[PDB]
């Protein structure tokens, strides 16, 4: 169907009633698609939230992780919610609300496999592409091969095929996958490789929208909807402390 692709000022979008959410739809239970295929999550109810308070519908675009930032800065959408630790790195090219959750990368392994960053010494560590995961592997000492993906549904598959030692991902997402797929006897986790700050992204500079969806998400914390929102996916509180 294509679609109009424009970096929008907080004041063209309020003009049009809409707003334009980028996400990813394969990072569950953060952004998904479910079994009857729409998209939801933790991060599709906070998106929600913000857009509701904010006075706009709504208007969802998934797609596939590693060019996200890239079609926001072409203009596809208005802001992304996907996931993204804050780093030096992509603040270069999107500026970064403040975080709207606070996780970390883990290692998880088959039941004998590795627990540490020193246990990866000669395995094969699988990461989806474009990730602070795969950042991180590239940088521990002695790995036999970084496998880069690019689904990061597609990295656990090949650990429990036995394809890979070792699979690298966020702390939540590796919880729930376990427990969703009863592999609470065949997976173990193993240590926080990392700690990260998960943030909105706008297009490089666009400030106005970046106060409005700072202010949004800072009532959405005062007011409860957060908490609700945070609850429902994690029975705990994820936001940054
Ligand atoms: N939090 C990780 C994963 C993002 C989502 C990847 N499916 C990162 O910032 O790279």
């Amino acid at each position: 169907g294509g679609s109009e692709f424009q970096v929008r000022s907080f004041e063209e979008i309020k003009r049009s009633g809409e707003i334009r959410i980028g996400t990813e739809g394969a990072f569950p239970p953060f952004n998904y698609f479910d079994e009857r295929n729409q998209l939801t999550g933790f991060e599709v109810d906070l998106g929600n939230a913000i857009a509701e308070r904010l006075g706009l519908k709504p208007r969802w675009i998934a797609q596939s992780f590693d060019t996200l930032l890239i079609q926001l800065n072409q203009g596809r959408f208005d802001f992304v919610i996907a996931s993204h630790g804050i780093t030096e790195e992509r603040a270069r090219a999107v500026d970064f609300t403040n975080p709207h959750y606070c996780t970390g990368g883990v290692i998880v392994s088959r039941k004998g496999g590795p627990r540490t960053a020193k246990d990866l010494q000669g395995k094969v560590v699988g990461v989806q592409v474009g990730t602070t995961y795969m950042e991180a592997a590239q940088k521990i000492p002695g790995i036999k091969e970084v496998r880069t993906y690019q689904r990061d549904p597609d990295a656990l598959q090949d650990l429990l095929a036995g394809r890979i030692d070792t699979w690298i991902t966020d702390r939540f997402v590796a919880k729930e996958a376990i427990k969703e797929r009863k592999l609470e006897n065949t997976l173990q986790v193993g240590e926080l490789v990392f700690q990260e700050r998960v943030a909105m992204a706008v297009a490089k500079g666009n400030k106005s929208l970046l106060d409005a969806l700072n202010r949004a998400l800072a009532e959405l914390m005062q007011d409860g909807t957060y908490a609700r929102i945070s609850q429902k996916w994690f029975g705990e509180d994820v936001r940054c402390k």
